[PDB]
């Protein structure tokens, strides 16, 4: 059988290239016969969303020609903390935890707040301390990845978490990411004014969610990937927007 | 002054060097995004000429100030067979002001155009193709009609309410005010609809009911261009210019 990538992207001021604002994002991993749900899906993600009303939007569907590979979710563990502070201090030891040295981590909280424009992932090099990819403003964009909704509500009644597209969208594509090799641990959090819990993953805690890591009404967000491999960037960049994954928990 | 959005697609398969499958492009109140945006994935799906496996739908702010037009009068020529139609068609162009030559040389060339995925500009004082867009050709956009409207200008032309017919004339009618635009010679790439037309600011729209054979996927769209000025002036005019065509009923 047949699947379809379908992506959307949407902004405000202009396309995103201009030197727009960022909206919105999405993207899906379907059979055919889904299309129109997913394209109205996706259409209506992007205008309703928190951070405003895109003047600019953009939807594509195309073939999928490489082979499906189905996963695992991570394990999920949700870390309560009193505010965001606590959020961001637990999220540099979780990554530290994972074998990203210290000195790496802050070098990279150092660009954070420049990165918070940034539309998708940075990549950041273990090897150098640096950003890896040149993609600037654009960043990295994951893409092919889903996660069927029934087998995903049947995966958070289990797990005691709400079943939200957003944790859906969010653990399908740590779970993508954090399978590729040369990937040791990544960083996030949204950049919706709306919600405030974010995540760090990697191979060997799993989804660690922490359930503040900034304050209510701020539109910074995080996406960084922290790579250790012998590969050039290109590479990568081609697995994590051509790989094509969907998500299937069972106990 | 009410905002308008510029609503694009295409459509195409075995890639995105692939078939042109379908295109489109409206202009629109933001209410009607929904419907406009199905609208257009619904022709690009169920397109004469094939099932895409590209698809791109694109929504934009307008900021040049619309113009509203009448369209262009409408003759129907009933023939009964492609080969009078074509010779009708030639003896309007040569009425509306292009030389028999640069007809016959245009003619020519309208089989090696098959594959273009917008229109072709042909310079009437050099006798031949103006623009250097090649197989993606000039793609005219910017301009809708009201289905309201238009469906009260059929009833009254006794003109089949067709989007296609709403489409063409839309096209025809501000491609024609252009000023430097002298004639249009179009038929559909379509297998399935063998009525095509010219067009020209004293003839105005003269439908040909017959123009090619059923099942065929020849299609033609030339510009017939008389101008001093950078073709490029011209063709941003085409791609740019926001028109709206109003019939109105009261004269
Ligand atoms: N597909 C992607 N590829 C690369 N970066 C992405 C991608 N999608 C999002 N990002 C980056 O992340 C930023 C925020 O993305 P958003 O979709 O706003 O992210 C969230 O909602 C994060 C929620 C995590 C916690 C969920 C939970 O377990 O309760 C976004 O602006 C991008 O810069
Ligand atoms: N917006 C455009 N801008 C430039 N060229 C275009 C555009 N739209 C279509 N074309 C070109 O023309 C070709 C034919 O397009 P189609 O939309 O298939 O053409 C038609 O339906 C023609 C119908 C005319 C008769 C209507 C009537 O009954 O009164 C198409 O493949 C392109 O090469
Ligand atoms: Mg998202
Ligand atoms: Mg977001
Ligand atoms: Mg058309
Ligand atoms: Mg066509």
């Amino acid at each position: 059988e047949t699947f379809y990538s379908v992506r959307m992207r949407a902004s405000m001021n202009g396309s995103h290239e201009d030197g727009g604002k960022h909206i919105s994002g999405g993207e899906r991993l379907i059979p055919f016969h889904e299309m129109k749900h997913t394209v109205n899906a996706l259409l209506e993600k992007g205008l309703s969303h928190s951070r405003g009303k895109p003047d600019f939007m953009q939807i594509q569907f195309e073939e999928v020609h490489e082979s499906i590979k189905t996963i695992q979710p991570l394990p999920v563990h949700t870390n309560e903390v009193s505010c965001p502070e606590e959020g961001q201090k637990l999220a540099r030891l979780l990554l530290e935890k994972e074998g990203v040295s210290r000195d790496v981590i802050e070098k990279a909280y150092e660009q954070i707040p420049e990165w918070s424009d940034v539309r998708g992932a940075v990549l950041f090099d273990i090897h150098t301390g640096k950003r890896m990819d040149q993609t600037k403003e654009k960043g990295v964009r994951v893409s092919r990845m889903d996660w069927p909704d029934a087998n995903f509500e049947k995966w958070a009644l289990h797990s005691h978490v709400p079943a939200h597209s957003r944790i859906k969208e969010a653990l399908a594509l740590a779970s993508k990411v954090s399978r590729h090799p040369a990937v040791v641990a990544e960083l996030c959090w949204s950049d919706d004014p709306d919600y405030i819990t974010g995540y760090v993953a990697g191979k060997k805690m799993g989804y660690q969610r922490i359930t503040a890591m900034k304050e209510y009404g701020t539109e910074e967000g995080c996406r960084v990937f922290f790579i250790d491999g012998s590969n050039d960037v290109n590479t990568y960049i081609h697995d994590l927007e051509k790989q094509p994954i969907l998500i299937e928990w069972e106990e």
